[PDB]
C-alpha cells in the first residue's frame, strides 16, 4: 500500500496540479508514495495556511511566499531544515538575498527551502532605443542615463508599427496590491531601506533621506510625463498587456515574458507581436549607492505535525535539487532558486535568459520578519496615495515625505505589537 | 448537551434564521447548539453595557467597530490574538479593519472583525454619458467630482420611466449617521475628527482641513447638486430615491449590487432603469489623500464566559473563509477577512471588484473608549450645519463657530 505525503501550493504554472503531479511522478515511482497536491489562489493561501499551523491539521509540505518565512516560523509550527538545505549544497548553493528567506530573521534554524525565484529586470524595445538615440548600455547603467534614455524616448516621434502611435517611455502598474517590489530598487539603490534596525528593534526606513531620495526618483518620472496616467490604474497583468500590444517602450517584469515572446497569441504568448521580435533585457541600473535586483518567488515548508518528516524531507531535497529544479523553472517561467540549476543550458542558450542571471547577481529581499505583513500592508497603503499625487502632478518632495512618515508612524505601531 | 450563547444585532433580512443557516455545519461538527438571541441597536447597546457592569451575559456578543474600545476599556472582554493568529494575524486584514480589533494602542486584540461595512459612489451610467461626465475623470478627485455634478445640473436628460429630471447627487443629514458620510471629505482634506498629537487625543474637527473638508461637501448641496427632498430623508429614504431614478450620484455599500440583480418582489430593483445602467467608484482624492469610510461588526468574547475554549473555536468558524463569505452574501457587506474577498463570489462581478479597489484606501475612526461621547457631539454639530445647509445659510465662518463649538465639547468629553 503506497505511502501518503501531501503538499499545498498556489497557482504557480498553467496546470498547477497537473504540472506538479509531472514534476513530482518521479519520485513517486522511486519512494513508493503518492504526493497528494492541493492548489491554493494566492489570495486564500496564507489564511488556510495559518489554520492549518494553528489546528495541527493540514498537509505535510506548504509552499510558502518568502515574504511569509518569518510569520510562519515564528509560530513554531515548522520542522528545521538545515539537513535538508545541507544536502543541497548549503549556504553556498544559494544567492545570499535566497539564503536570508531560509529562516525568520536571526533565528538559530532555517524552516524553508527554496523553490523557485521571482526577480525583476527591465524588458526595452529595442526598435524604440534605436529610433531614440538611446544605448542600452547608457539607460540602464545608472539613474542619470536611466532618467536621460527616457527623456529621449519621450521627445522620439518614433510610432509602434502595428498601433501607428507613439509608445509610453515606461509603463508602471500604479494600482497594485505588489507596488512595494517595485519601489523597493530605487529605495534600495539610493541606500535607503524600508525596515532597518534601531534601539533594540526593527522600524520604518521608508521616510528616511536615502529612501525619499529614491522614492520620489522613481515617482516622480511618471510625473514628468515618462509613464502615462492611465498605467498608474493598472494592475501587473494590464501593464505586461500594454507592453505585448506596443504601448511602452520599457517596462520591468519577470523572466517569464521571454517565453511568451516564444508563443503565438493564441496560446497567450506575443509572438506575431513588433514587441517580441523588438526584445531586449537589462537589469535594473546602479543608484548613487548600489544595484539592486528585486528577488521574491516560492520557499517549502514542512510542519512539525507531519506524520513522515523523513520521508517528506526527501520529497524537500528532490524538489530543491538539480534536475526538478530546471523542470520547475521552465513550467513557472521562474528562475531556479538553486544557483547550480542556473549553469543548465536552457538558462544558458538564451541570451535574454543570461541577463536574467546578470541581474540575479543583485539580488536582494526584504528582511524576514515575522511582522512583515503588516509592514508591507502599511507601505502598500501609503506608497498608494503617493501615486493618487503623481497621477494629479501634485507629488512634491515635501508631500512624498508627510506620507512615508505617516506610514513610518503605523509601521512602527505594527513591529511593536507583533503577536506572539 | 454544549451550548453557546451569542448576542447579534438585525444584520441580515431573517436575522436569527439567516444566523443559524451560517452557523449549522459548526453545530453539526461540534455537537453545540448556538443559540443566538436578536437585539436592535440601540437595546444591544444598553444590554451589552449591563452585561459588562453586571457579569452576567452571553458567550459572545456582536459590536460595532465603534464600541470595541469602549467595552474593552470596561476590562470584560477575553484576548483573542490567538483566534486572529489563526486567521493569519495582521496581514489578513486590511489595516483599517485590523484597528478595530483592539482598544486605540492596546496590545492585546480583543474583538474579531465580523463583517464590513464600506462606501463608495453608485452613479447613473446613462446619465453621466448623457451629461459628457467621464466618470473616471469625475471619480479621480474633488476638482472632477464637482465638475461633474455641474455638468450633471446642466444636463437636458430624463429618466426613460419617471421622463424627468435625475438630482446630481443624493446625500441624508437627516441621520445620526451623518458622520460616516462626512469623514471621507474631512480625510480627503488632510484632516481628522479626533488627532493624538502632543500626547493625547484632541478635536481636530476645528482644524482648517477638517474645515477645508466639510465645506466642500456640505456646500455642494447649497450649489444646487443635492435636492431639498434629500435633505429631509435618512440612509434608506436615498437608496429608494436613487433605485426610482430620481438621483444620477449617491454614496452607499456592496448591498447595492446584490439589490440591482434581484426583482423589486424580492426586495431588489432589477426591473428599475438604475439597475440596468449602474456604475461603482471610489470616493475621489482629496487635496491630502484619498480614503474609504469603513465601519462594520466584530464579535467578542466576554472574560466571564464558562465555555472560552468553544466561543473561540466558533469566532474561528465565523472569522474565517467559508462563514465570512456566506455572511458577507447573506447581509451584503463585505467581508472582514481580506483572505475571503478572493472567493469566487467577490472575484466574479466588476462592481464588487470595484469595491475592493476602493477598500484599499480604507479607513476607520480611532478605536477610543470614550468615541461614542465624541461622535454624538460631532453629529449634534454637523446636524446644526446641514439644517443652515436646508436654509441655503451654510459660511465658512458659520461652518467654523458650529466645529470650535463640537471641539470645546469634545475635548472636555475626551479630558
Ligand atoms: O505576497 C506574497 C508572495 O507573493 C509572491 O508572488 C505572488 C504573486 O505571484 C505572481 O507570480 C502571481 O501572478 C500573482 O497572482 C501572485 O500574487 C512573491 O513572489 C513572494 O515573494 C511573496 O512572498
Ligand atoms: O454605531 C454602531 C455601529 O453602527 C454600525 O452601523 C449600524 C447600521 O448598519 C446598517 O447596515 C443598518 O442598516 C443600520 O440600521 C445600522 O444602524 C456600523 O457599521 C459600526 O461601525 C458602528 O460601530
Ligand atoms: O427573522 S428572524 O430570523 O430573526
Ligand atoms: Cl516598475
Ligand atoms: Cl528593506
Ligand atoms: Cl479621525
Amino acid at each position: 500500500m503506497q505511502k501518503t505525503l501531501e503538499v499545498w501550493i498556489m497557482p504557480n504554472s498553467p496546470q498547477p496540479a497537473e504540472d506538479f503531479k509531472a514534476l513530482v511522478a518521479p519520485f513517486e515511482k522511486a519512494h513508493g508514495v503518492e504526493v497528494k497536491v492541493t492548489v491554493l489562489d494566492w489570495g486564500v493561501a496564507w489564511t488556510k495556511i495559518t489554520t492549518a499551523a494553528t489546528s495541527g491539521v493540514g498537509p505535510d509540505l506548504t509552499q510558502l511566499g518568502t515574504t511569509w518565512v518569518g510569520a510562519i516560523s515564528a509560530m513554531g509550527v515548522l520542522e528545521p531544515v538545515d539537513d535538508v538545505l545541507e544536502a543541497l549544497g548549503g549556504e553556498k548553493a544559494y544567492l545570499p538575498a535566497v539564503w536570508r528567506t531560509t529562516r525568520l530573521e536571526g533565528a538559530r534554524q532555517a524552516t524553508a527551502v527554496p523553490w523557485f525565484s521571482e526577480l525583476r529586470a527591465f524588458y526595452y524595445r529595442t526598435d524604440a532605443l534605436k529610433a531614440a538615440g538611446v544605448n542600452p548600455a547608457e539607460m540602464f547603467a545608472s539613474w542619470q542615463g536611466f532618467e536621460a534614455g527616457l527623456a529621449r524616448l519621450k521627445a522620439s516621434s518614433f510610432r509602434d508599427p502595428e498601433t501607428k502611435a507613439p509608445l509610453a517611455p515606461l509603463c508602471t502598474p500604479g494600482r497594485t496590491p505588489r507596488t512595494l517590489h517595485n519601489a523597493a530598487p530605487w529605495i534600495w539603490g539610493a541606500g535607503g531601506e524600508i525596515v532597518r534596525q534601531a534601539g533594540g528593534r526593527w522600524q520604518s526606513a521608508l521616510n528616511s533621506p536615502e529612501s525619499l531620495e529614491g522614492l520620489y526618483f522613481f515617482l516622480s518620472l511618471a510625473q514628468k510625463g515618462y509613464v502615462p496616467a492611465e498605467s498608474l490604474e493598472k494592475n501587473t497583468a494590464q501593464i505586461e498587456a500594454d507592453f505585448q500590444a506596443g504601448k511602452c517602450a520599457v517596462f520591468a517584469s519577470g523572466p517569464w515574458m521571454i517565453q511568451r515572446a516564444q508563443v503565438p497569441e493564441a496560446k497567450g504568448g506575443f509572438a506575431e507581436r513588433t514587441a517580441a521580435k523588438n526584445l531586449g533585457v537589462a537589469p535594473y541600473p546602479a543608484g548613487p549607492k548600489g544595484r539592486y535586483t528585486f528577488f521574491g518567488g516560492s520557499n517549502l515548508a514542512l510542519f512539525n505535525f507531519s506524520k513522515n518528516k523523513p520521508l517528506a524531507k526527501e520529497l524537500l531535497k528532490y524538489l530543491g535539487g538539480p534536475e526538478a529544479q530546471v523542470r520547475y523553472a521552465q513550467m513557472t517561467g521562474m528562475l531556479p532558486a538553486l544557483r547550480s540549476a542556473w549553469s543548465d543550458p536552457s538558462f544558458q542558450q538564451n541570451p535574454l535568459l543570461r541577463t536574467f542571471i546578470q541581474a540575479a547577481q543583485f539580488g536582494r529581499t526584504y528582511p524576514s520578519l515575522a511582522g512583515w505583513g503588516g509592514v508591507e500592508n502599511l507601505a502598500v497603503q501609503h506608497l498608494g496615495m503617493a501615486w493618487d499625487l503623481v497621477a494629479q502632478g501634485r507629488l512634491t518632495r515635501e508631500a512624498l515625505k508627510d506620507l512615508m512618515d505617516k506610514a513610518s508612524a503605523a509601521i512602527n505601531q505594527a513591529l511593536r505589537h507583533h503577536h506572539h
